[PDB]
């Protein structure tokens, strides 16, 4: 395997870009033994109209033809904030746009293709906090055949509560 991306590793959380700013997607630092364990995170489930974008750094495409990304991340299950969350989603997208260019802070949601839904096979009960029983799911997708000198990965959240722990993107080399 040939990593491209990998957000979990040293300084994989470096070079994120964030549309809208400010509350959407949110880089938090979790530290467990010593350890500085960062994640991107959106829990704006009270309120609708939900259109957060996470986007990943330019990546170079090189010879790959077929990436493949792995995603790590939990879903906090919508009946655990009392009382409804109505517009509450337990659900977010993965999206992708090559280019031959480096965009810099440029993003436009309709340059990118969508890849899938991403869902989780285990959500996180009320319960699961308490009992350090929270659930992480692991999913894979691929995209290809690219073509481009580079291409970006984003996130589009509709109103969930996921924590996006792990962004490994790579291809199969040999």
């Amino acid at each position: 395997e040939v990593v491209l991306l990998d957000f979990a590793a040293a300084g994989g959380e470096l070079g994120w870009l964030t549309h809208p700013y400010g509350k959407g997607w949110d880089l938090m630092q979790n530290i467990m033994n010593d350890m500085p364990i960062y994640m991107y995170s959106v829990c704006n489930v009270m309120s609708g109209d939900q259109d957060n974008w996470l986007r990943t750094n330019w990546v170079y495409r090189g010879e790959a033809e077929r990436i493949f990304i792995e995603l790590k991340f939990t879903v906090r299950d919508c009946n655990s904030f009392p009382g409804g969350a109505s517009s509450c989603k337990e659900t977010f997208n993965l999206y992708y746009a090559e280019s031959d260019l480096d965009y810099g802070t440029n993003f436009q949601k309709r340059l990118f293709t969508k890849i899938d839904t991403i869902a989780p096979d285990e959500i996180t009960v009320s319960s699961d906090f308490e009992a350090r029983h929270v659930k992480l799911n692991v999913e894979e997708r691929s995209v290809g055949p690219l073509t481009r000198k580079g291409f970006y990965l984003a996130f589009q959240d509709i109103g969930a509560c996921v924590a996006l722990l792990s962004v490994r993107v790579y291809y199969k080399k040999c």
